[PDB]
């Protein structure tokens, strides 16, 4: 997948946090709104490379997915002989079919939503274990409504919206505004609701979808150049496989030779800053930043725990043992810190 | 244009007026709503089947159009703030509209609830008043305050909550039907459905593998009085000047390849005709009041027994009691 570059920093924080005893530095969340079918989940799991998210139009996620990225160590590890999930609701059963795992996720839906459109705010909590991700929370949502249709009650939109809320209402989150390339992004139902609880746009990078789309005679130019709206941290185009790729079982390497050659011909000057792999990087960046910004509490915590082994050192053992790897923990962050992506 | 099947029903209706000496009834207004740029100066222009309105992607409609048509006893516009000059170039009328829109609104995305009202003199249109509004939106941009999203939606209900106005709920294809803002805001107004005509409009931007079939049955949201598809200019059409009549052949086109089991009940034929069945029960509905009072000058120009006023007007009445019945029996396509 496109989001492989920190693999090595967050080994290293591994190291330390195996030290200290704790996982003291957690990335944020990175979660993804906007109105329905704006192309989220598409969006969601192209950071990972594998299709594991149901998608479509109408509405097809109706309940949140907590999806977390479990990076495994050569030591526990196992083409797709390598990955894995589990989900809560399944206790221990393993899923080495990601096509398996997307029914799951329909399944699981089904289950406590009905298969008639209704929605849930309970989560489905699957975890994916893989030698090729970094340890990370995605969290796939129901996009924003207006008519009830199906099982929908009547304020169904307010659930959906209160839903949303509550996810990038978390400071540690970083939000994936997504906005439609066929729609004029003043009605950006995602950027609307991003100001709401990221008024200076310190955490919110606008996807813009469907590029692919627009009506001849227009295009994405002063979008993606921020003159229409503009977002602090980015503004960055993409283009997802549309409903008959996907019906076609288009691959993923396709699809973003596709986006890559899409880009090339349409918007030449503007390619080398858009696209799926810079999206990633763009989300690398900001996860770097909150990794050095949370340095200083990790070297003070080994501080705390390197004192007081010390102290035990007038069992003798264990504290030398501690002081010795302490000391490669602190090692190990002044490395981190020094550490910049290419 | 498509709408001309109620020119032979007005002129009658207003025979009957005149021999009453009462005010002709104002049909309802017929209002465009909907989200920013889901092609609703499109659909309302279309109606008259004449280039008159700004278009465009972004925003463009910034202030209400009071757009009254205005039919030629025996074709030109008149803006109220142009007095006397009368135009015949529909590109200048155009043009017109985005220079007052700039001279209230500014020239950087603001929108003022004030209407420009405008006249369009024709023998082949009938007496009908459109409105056409600014689209609901979520950010703000340009000049527009924190609060243009609810200035936008106050301005469309001082328009919509009217009980004599047909809403046309515009949503595009390319959004999924449960995003209709149109729906939403109209279900508002008129949560029974009574005055509210779905128009789902840029069936020829659907991704593919996709369309809008189950849409246009009712079978996403139930409209009770019509789902219509139609297909207008592209924004290059716009640009490349492509016509009216070239838009309507490759909507026909477009309907019978994509959608031929649906083709009849859809295009912008279609939406008028419903229309026109909408505006003929509005005049249906006017009659009783009417029947009312040709009976009492009747009985009131018997008891009168100079001479031959009262036999002719005698006479008259009992002409326009015919025309009612004619307009009841009256079949439109
Ligand atoms: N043509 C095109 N279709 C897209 C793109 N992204 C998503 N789609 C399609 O949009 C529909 C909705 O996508 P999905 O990811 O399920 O949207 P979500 O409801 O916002 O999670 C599906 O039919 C996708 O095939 C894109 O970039 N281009
Ligand atoms: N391809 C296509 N484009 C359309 C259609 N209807 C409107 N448009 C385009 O959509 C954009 C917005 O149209 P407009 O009528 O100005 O939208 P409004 O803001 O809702 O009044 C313009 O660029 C039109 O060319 C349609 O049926 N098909
Ligand atoms: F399936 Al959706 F927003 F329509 F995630
Ligand atoms: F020009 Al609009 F809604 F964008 F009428
Ligand atoms: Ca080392
Ligand atoms: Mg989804
Ligand atoms: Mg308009
Ligand atoms: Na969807
Ligand atoms: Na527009």
């Amino acid at each position: 997948g496109p989001m492989e570059a920190l693999i090595p920093v967050i080994n290293k924080l591994q190291d330390v946090f195996n030290t200290v005893g704790a996982d003291i530095i957690q990335l944020p969340q990175i979660v993804v709104v906007g109105t329905q079918s704006s192309g989220k989940s598409s969006v969601l799991e192209s950071l990972v490379g594998r299709d594991l998210l149901p998608r479509g139009t109408g509405i097809v996620t109706r309940r949140p997915l907590i999806l977390q990225l479990v990076h495994v160590s050569q030591e526990d590890k196992r083409v797709e002989a390598e990955e894995w999930g589990k989900f809560l609701h399944t206790k221990n059963k393993l899923y080495t079919d990601f096509d398996e795992i997307r029914q799951e996720i329909e399944n699981e839906t089904e289950r406590i939503s009905g298969n008639n459109k209704g929605v849930s705010p309970e989560p489905i909590h699957l975890k994916i274990f893989s030698p090729n991700v970094v340890n990370l929370t995605l969290v796939d949502l129901p996009g924003m409504t207006k008519v009830p249709v199906g099982d929908q009650p009547k304020d169904i939109e307010l659930q959906i919206r209160e839903l949303i809320l509550r996810f990038i209402s978390n400071p540690n989150s970083i939000i994936l505004a997504v906005t439609a390339a066929n729609t004029d992004m003043a009605t950006s139902e995602a950027l609307k609701i991003s100001r709401e609880v990221d008024p200076d746009g310190r955490r919110t990078l606008a996807v813009i979808t469907k590029l692919d789309l627009m009506d001849a005679g227009t295009d994405a130019m002063d979008v993606l150049m921020g003159r229409v709206i503009p977002v602090k941290l980015g503004i960055i185009g993409v283009v997802n496989r549309s409903q008959l790729d996907i019906n076609n079982k288009k691959s993923v390497t396709d699809s973003i030779r596709d986006e890559y050659a899409f880009l090339q011909k349409k918007y030449p000057s503007l390619a080398n800053r858009n696209g799926t792999k810079y999206l990633a990087r763009t989300l690398n960046r900001l996860l770097m930043h909150h990794i050095r910004d949370c340095l200083p509490e990790l070297k003070t915590r080994i501080n705390v725990l390197a004192a007081q082994y010390q102290s035990l050192l007038n069992r003798r053992k264990e504290a030398a043992d501690m002081l010795k790897a302490l000391q490669g923990a602190s090692q190990i962050i002044a490395e981190i810190r020094e550490t910049h992506l290419w």
